[PDB]
């Protein structure tokens, strides 16, 4: 109850920024974890011998894969932190909760494959979830853990609250396919523009929440220029193993999984930060202005990546 976690000033300080990395030293993630959790959330929110053993379970069901990683699980569940801290009165207790969570689970047993390849493999997966294979498939982890024994992080909620927080966790975890990004936006996009948005609003709230887990999924690219340009060197690992396995398939992949195509790796990316980042933290600080650090950052590795192909680096 008196047992606090502390961290070494200079993470103390830039734990608290949106552009923090987690840093090499895998075993002090956990206890960044903890620390978060308990400024983000409450000392009480968890029974700490529960959450250390479910954090821990999460560790082991998450694969080494050059990017969908522990790291990947940590660093997205940093970024709903400082959301979250930056927007300390629009979130109540169970979605705080909830979320630090659903950031944590939200890649758990991924294997570093898109659905689009699990569909063309035709994985036992795709046959028992035709939509958000992976996602349903992580939230479906994520319960396998919370109902492991010891592992009920949740056990002082109410039998309703639980059901809550549960749904919560699913439709976060859901969200995380960027297929359904597009749509949720341009939906969030006209609510702001013709003025009709509203946080009291359950299904409003949802696609709110939905937008606030593209933006930590997607934060790699919102880090100063050397964590984004390294991070960027996981993703295409990732993606270039995957093209490997299309051709394996008989399917010449796009240029964007062919390794025989790194030159047009620049150009992929601006279409990126254009094409998805850029609105995504956009449509993010018009809903919840606290959020501009992540819009300027990525604006920043836009320019980066402009850069790249003047030959200026
Ligand atoms: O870049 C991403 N997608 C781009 C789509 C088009 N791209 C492309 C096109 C043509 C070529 Cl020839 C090369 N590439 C790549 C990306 N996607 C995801 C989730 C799987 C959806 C997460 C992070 C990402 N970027 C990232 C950048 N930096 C640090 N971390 C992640
Ligand atoms: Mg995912
Ligand atoms: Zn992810």
């Amino acid at each position: 109850g008196l047992m606090q976690f502390t961290l070494p000033v200079r993470l103390c300080k830039e734990i608290e920024l949106f552009h923090f990395d987690i840093g090499p030293f895998e075993n002090m993630w956990p206890g960044i974890f903890v620390y978060m959790v308990h400024r983000s959330c409450g000392t009480s929110c968890f029974e700490l011998e529960k959450l250390c053993r479910f954090i821990m379970s999460v560790k082991k069901n998450y694969r080494r894969v050059p990017y969908h990683n522990w790291k990947h699980a940590v660093t997205v569940a940093h970024c709903m932190y400082a959301i979250l801290q930056n927007n300390h009165t629009l979130f109540t207790d169970l979605e705080r909760k909830g979320l630090l969570i659903a950031c944590l689970c939200h890649d758990l047993d991924h294997r570093g494959f898109s659905n689009s390849y699990l569909q063309k493999f035709d994985h036992p997966l795709a046959a028992l979830y035709s939509t958000s294979t992976m996602e349903q498939h992580h939230f479906s982890q994520t319960v396998s853990i919370l109902q492991l024994e010891g592992h009920n992080i949740f056990s002082t909620l109410s039998s309703s609250e639980y059901e809550q927080v549960l749904e919560i966790i699913r439709k976060a975890i859901i969200a995380t396919d960027l297929a359904l990004y597009f749509g949720n936006r341009k939906q969030l996009e006209e609510m702001y523009q013709t003025g009709s948005l509203n946080l009291n609003n359950q299904s409003h709230r949802d696609r709110v929440i939905g937008l606030m887990m593209t933006a930590c999924d997607l934060c790699s690219v919102t880090k100063l220029w050397p964590v984004t340009k390294l991070t960027a060197n996981d993703i295409y690992a990732e993606f270039w193993a995957e093209g490997d396995e299309m051709k394996k398939l008989g399917i010449q992949p796009i240029p964007m999984m062919d390794r025989d195509k790194k030159d047009e790796v620049p150009q992929g990316q601006l279409g990126f930060y254009n094409a998805v980042a850029i609105p995504c933290y956009t449509t993010l600080t018009q809903i919840l202005p606290p959020t501009e650090p992540l819009l300027k950052a990525c604006r920043d590795n836009l320019s980066q990546w402009e850069k790249v192909i003047r030959g200026e680096e």
